[PDB]
């Protein structure tokens, strides 16, 4: 077995008993697995998968080939791979292409990897994305591979947005399940995850006492939500910005200061607009938009000096680091921690004390610097992914005739039932018990002993 | 003026002097009045209300009557009243009949008093409830009366059960709007007020130290939710129960241990489910559950001497309260505190050391032993209410032909923009500053610069 | 029985249900009344005490009594006593002259009460104080009775420093055991009770949210710790000042930022020094130093429209209340809440939005607008004063020769193995289970099997 | 230069950029650095140094060595050091030895490379120790050397015992420092460092989520403070066991149950003793004690399934891992992380479930799994080390006179306006600013303007 590229296939042992240990920290996925193992639902399933290469990655995949898919996996992040779970995946038998510290050049090429076999495209009939990249290469270059693939499975806030872009332009050639939008997976790992990693990355990247140090945080929705608890729950001061005055609401009422980087909270472009007074006083940014420049060239020249900078948003361009790449030196301490010398571009002194730390190059930091979210949480986002791939796997949207495609050509969340059943898997897990309603009180609140128990437009 | 009944009309110095500080604690609710002032956009309005008449209800009643509405007022709950805020209104010669320590008698001889006037049918057209007893009698008592109606909005969770229940069965008679599900109101009120005043009721009713001792929360809503960190933010132990296994697992992300009062979560109707272990250590129980029976006789027999017992969800039946007025011995502490004797109920010993704690008799502890949640909380529920009265008094439906009225009869929640503009007021009431997308930034994520900024699914 | 005098003796019934339930809550306390009753080791004692004259210090008081104390009682401020509390005690045959909303002159004259017996010199031997304001009394205006007076047992930080200084000064006529200083005290009371009853008493006075506003707590000691939590928990934003930089250091590392109302800390007694970009942004200001004019007139003058102002420390001097009274209108809202109108003294407007929040007159205000610390917390603090009365009283100084007093004056606390034993009673009333040292562990660490655990130097 | 051992000397740049980094996060001890290099006070010093070889220790090491001393330094334990801190300091000529993963024979080797130069005792007369490894062996194998030897600084809790046993035996050499109770130090270090490093190392060793599970922690000082709020701030439901009943109310003041492994406390050395139903459901214990066996053979048999053990005390003795070696087959995860499988020790199954994780062998897993205590909360007792070696340096015990010796031979902390000091420049480091007492203020609470603000009695 060749049809792979890893770092170091010799540490495959150590992702092997890392994987062991993840199973009894994945009751719902491993549930799947135990569940699902005679019937063999995915018998035929050819899966592209572009999600970070983490162990909690890996116990999804063999989940996938335990029920009978075959898979070629590559990362959806240049620093989220790690080494020893790629290596487990590749002594398994099966094709992945994925290290921590790739290239631009090496990213694409390993996407590439899962779509070709033998320099000709692979007989895939299902996608599994973490935020578009792969969905848009088989889009704008394999569209032929698109007429014969039955879904895409798509696992990140930012991903869902390009398809729900696509589907509103006519451009989506296949039907979608947004796994992001199971309570299970946006109300878990979205903010609990980044509740756990965020604060992990920074004391791996820096080692700094966040105890004491006043943080902003750049968004307020669920990941904004997990990272401004990372930073608070270690006795940060944490102020938060908003956009969205019912987020910005929930963060005055959560105990957060609410702040703007500009005067009146208005960026028309100038360095006038800058609160100066707040930036400088900053010790750590985090942004968690999904949007683009929330931490400008403006902010980042009026932080405090020797700020930590970071982003835990999908994707680097929420801060301005080709400003930092064109302007500023960068003094790289260790892999995923540069110091970016403010003084200019013309190399840089050792002990200049005018430096910003950025950590991961601004790339998703909890993956970059650390490990990610943790298994028991990536428990519910995978067991929807499994879950989804069995339903469009099991709709066959790519042998609809031309007329039933139209009916099908949607992008659906999972039912809350399944939501539901992922999540008691969960609790089971932590030990804990829910109770079972009498008939009399399902009977009163007006719900079957076995659920769904909300209505869908419930929100937790 | 003398069409009023309250406790004590010489509280309404009192009363107004906490409404001038109230006023200056709800600025979404103050900025309606200011707006709209002018426009009197509810000249003509004739609102029958029902809900808690405390100093925020007062600033409500005051808005309405600013903007050209007449009302008659009652309170929904028989302990919620705060006598000063009813003088004040009273004061002002608005009609008002509410006292705190109501029997169930003089509750319903209030709610006829806003129903009638000087006899016969008031001539309402519009209906503001907390919990759906006013709309009932309407609907069984007054039929006619609800001919001339225009609508009904409904403040809180069990009220819009109700209405959901009279549309699907088709005997909703007007058209209402769910306030409750505003995030302004569901994700602020619910959970944060109750966060705020439940251990503000049983500190006034016990004064109790809370650190250091277990608790046991039924119910993980948005209540739940609230009530669960008010006490665990004072230190207690908290434990959660839960039907719905999604709620359950945010429980157990949230730090809580996920228990049920029955073993394995079966309730078999017997002493021999109870888990006696678990509730032997209880020494505070509160229902959140909007549902019947769930701390029941069985639980009663086995929780701790001298725990404390309450209900902070809409309506007594949560806690058996029947089963212990049956066979148990009060002895009132003092008003909303009694000793529940579980010696017997042929008198009691003022020593005994087996007895229950229980507020408000059963009924909502926050309101009844304390008062409710604070004006800066209720300005979000109260601004939609304020808003819902004029898109219901606007929209006319008791004018409209039988064939119109048809396509309007719907329990309907309001327009996102408008849940925005609240939480808006409501974050530079705390100071807070908004930030403003740029053109780009709201072309990258598909939003106006004016909002809305999230889609109707999104879950905040 | 008519030595005594109480707002309203009717009120007994009730202030003895509440010290049964006390009782329940106060375990230390109790546990010396049950070892100590066949003993009757205060038999002879003649206690004049002077502390606030709530529930729990009728616990106190009724312990004393049933050990064998007579005692003649008074209150150490003019709002913290509860009239059902006096009522109780009152109506037991136990002289106490204490009422809430005393004048300056009727706490004078209620001192003097228990000092006196039908207009001359009660045979008094003990003294139990709180404050320091009996010890003064006695020392400059009673000399006599302190020459067959045993001692001074002492429960506060400032009325230790009051006998410290008599103390250095050559003036102390009798010994003290200073109980502030016992850990089951100062580590308890101070710091835990101040967290209970901080954000109790301002939500009954106020009735304002705290979450999401601005606090600024001055002082970092035992009281401004529980102080800063007490709103923390609550999701204030809390600043805390100090002078001293190891208690600044706790507070940072705490998660504080530490402010100063003056620019670089230099109080140069001008309007220039004050930091009015900080204290504008202020809601809420907490004073806890047990200092002078902490909260002063230019700070007043500073602060945000509508703020809160209290004090938490034993006297109104912490905050420039005299300014007030010079300077500002002062509008009643509710006994124990003034809105100081800053626009002048010549009457008020009512809609005036330019006023401060004033509770309880700037006295204590945990015990002025709630019920002080919770009996279990007392617990501790009121055990240790038993104990230090047993000892004294046992000690018999009155008694001893000139030469013999010289060797025993001092001021003195508990021994550490006390101090383990009521730590002991109060942790199995929470249920705790403390382990017990094997033979080979004691001898490891060097300690005795039954403490004490820790040398005197051990701060915890 | 060549009178080193580390790792890998390559190391050194990346060991320098992270001293540059600490150095900005260390401003008391780099103001001593700048205070202090004028006078060389540690001209003529030779510091044998034993403590953990981190970034932190090099900042310590490079500061004495500033100030005009010459040292040799090893690490206080195998796992410890950072080997990139060890090659920036042995690339700068300085002799240390340390590398992490030292056997117990290479931990001996390295301390004797610092006491021997060339084979031959040094010319030491100074001592720097962390839990008196280096102290014992001085004084049991080199007695002649501790003639010229002025004194020991020691670190930490467990070696401070040891010196205090020491001079109560009278076979201390030399005087001591205990820097261990610096205020500046015991309530930083020991309780915020923990918070800091604990959670860090238990998510680097097992990326296991913290949150919704159960944790035992042994003992409630200083550590066991920290070492609870670690866990309880990442959501763990945290119980704590303890001796001491001073440090058992705390617990409980600070919202944990407080529980024992052995019923009613007893442990008889039996299996019947433990109470298996509350081990069985703890998923982490970690120990903080300073004490033998407080994690005993009978408690790892009962502990739930594939719980993770740790050790946060100084010495591996706290958990029997002894019995774990004799009994139970060891799968190395990766280094510092173990599988011990309770099905016996023939091999082991890679898939059995029975098993619990022990991190750093038992070893003190901050420093172990982790990178210990972080820059900003080790300058504080690294201030003190220097304060303390200047101190004693500058006294020259051992040219006194034997007679002058015998008044010097002590244990003595350093004066409080030193630890005073240090907090402030810990205080501004933050961005705290201090107030400045009035002279009316500062004669009011009878204290110096400059300080010291507290009694020595005072506990913070
Ligand atoms: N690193 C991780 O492990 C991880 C986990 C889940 C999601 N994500 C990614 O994180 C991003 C956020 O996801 P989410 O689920 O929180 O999305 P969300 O829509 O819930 O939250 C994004 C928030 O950013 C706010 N915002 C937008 N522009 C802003 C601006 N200029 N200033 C301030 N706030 C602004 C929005 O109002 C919104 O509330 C996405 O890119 C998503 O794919 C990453
Ligand atoms: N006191 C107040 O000020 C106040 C404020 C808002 C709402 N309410 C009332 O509180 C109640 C709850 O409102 P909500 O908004 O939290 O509703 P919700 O539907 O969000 O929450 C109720 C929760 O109870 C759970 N539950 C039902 N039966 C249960 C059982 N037997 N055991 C355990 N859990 C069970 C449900 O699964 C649900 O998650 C309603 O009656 C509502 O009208 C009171
Ligand atoms: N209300 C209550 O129930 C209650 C409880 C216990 C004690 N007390 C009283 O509270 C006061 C404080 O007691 P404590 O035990 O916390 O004393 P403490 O000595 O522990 O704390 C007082 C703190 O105030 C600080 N301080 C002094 N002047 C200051 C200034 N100008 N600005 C900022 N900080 C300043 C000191 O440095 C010190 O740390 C005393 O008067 C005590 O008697 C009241
Ligand atoms: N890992 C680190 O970075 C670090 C930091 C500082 C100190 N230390 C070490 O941690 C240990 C504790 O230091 P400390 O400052 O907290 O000491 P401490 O004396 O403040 O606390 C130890 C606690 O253990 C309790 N205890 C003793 N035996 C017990 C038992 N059988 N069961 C339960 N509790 C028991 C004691 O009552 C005491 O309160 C020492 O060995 C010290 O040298 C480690
Ligand atoms: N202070 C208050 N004034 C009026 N209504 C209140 C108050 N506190 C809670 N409520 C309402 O009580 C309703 C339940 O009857 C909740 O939906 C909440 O909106
Ligand atoms: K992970
Ligand atoms: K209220
Ligand atoms: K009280
Ligand atoms: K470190």
């Amino acid at each position: 077995f060749t049809d792979y590229k890893v770092a170091d296939i010799t540490l495959a042992a150590w992702g092997r008993r890392e994987l062991i240990i993840a199973e009894s920290e994945m009751p719902a996925l491993m549930g799947l697995r135990r569940k699902y193992a005679g019937q063999q639902p995915l018998k035929g399933a050819k899966i592209l998968g572009c999600i970070h290469m983490t162990i909690q990655t890996g116990v999804l995949i063999e989940t996938l080939v335990a029920l009978g898919a075959e898979v070629r996996w590559s990362s959806c992040n240049i620093f989220s791979t790690q080494d020893q779970a790629a290596a487990a995946i590749a002594a398994a038998g099966i094709p992945v292409f994925a290290w921590k510290g790739e290239t631009e050049e090496e990213y694409e090429w390993c996407i590439e990897q899962t779509i070709l076999k033998d320099g000709q495209p692979w007989d895939a009939n299902m996608v599994l994305d973490d935020g578009g990249d792969l969905t848009e290469i088989l889009h704008k270059k394999y569209p032929q591979m698109l007429e014969r693939i039955h879904g895409i499975t798509e696992e990140t806030t930012t991903g869902v947005h390009r398809l729900l872009d696509m589907l509103k332009n006519g451009t989506l050639k296949v039907p979608a399940i947004n796994v992001n939008d199971s309570v299970t997976k946006s109300k878990n790992d979205n903010k609990y995850g980044c509740r756990h990693s965020l604060n992990d990355a920074i004391k791996r990247g820096t080692d700094h006492l966040l105890s004491g140090k006043q943080a902003l945080v750049i968004g307020y929705g669920d990941v904004g939500k997990g990272s401004s608890q990372s930073l608070r729950q270690e006795g940060m001061i944490v102020k938060v910005a908003e956009v969205d005055p019912i987020c910005a609401m929930q963060a005055c009422m959560d105990g957060f200061e609410v702040v703007s980087p500009y005067k009146n909270g208005i960026n028309d472009g100038t360095e006038a607009s800058i609160d100066a007074a707040l930036l400088g006083k900053i010790d750590l940014i985090v942004t968690t938009t999904g949007n683009v420049n929330v931490c400008d060239a403006n902010m980042l020249k009026a932080l405090k000096k020797r700020a930590v900078v970071c982003n835990i948003g999908h994707f680097d361009n929420e801060i301005d680091t080709a400003f930092m790449r064109k302007n500023w030196a960068w003094e790289e301490v260790k892999p995923q921690v540069h110091k970016i010398h403010r003084t200019g571009k013309d190399g840089f002194d050792a002990h200049n004390d005018d430096y910003l730390i950025l950590l991961a190059e601004g790339r998703l930091v909890n993956l970059g610097n650390a490990t990610g979210h943790p298994s028991r949480i990536m428990d519910g986002s995978f067991a929807n992914q499994v879950l989804a791939q069995i339903h469009l796997f099991e709709q066959k949207y790519a042998d609809l005739p031309a007329a039933e495609k139209a009916k099908r050509l949607s992008v659906e969340v999972l039912p809350k039932k399944l939501d539901e059943e992922v999540a008691l898997e969960m609790v089971k897990g932590f030990g804990g018990v829910v109770t079972q309603l009498t008939p009399e009180q399902a009977e009163y609140i007006g719900v079957s002993v076995e659920g769904p128990f909300k209505p869908d437009t419930y929100r937790y």
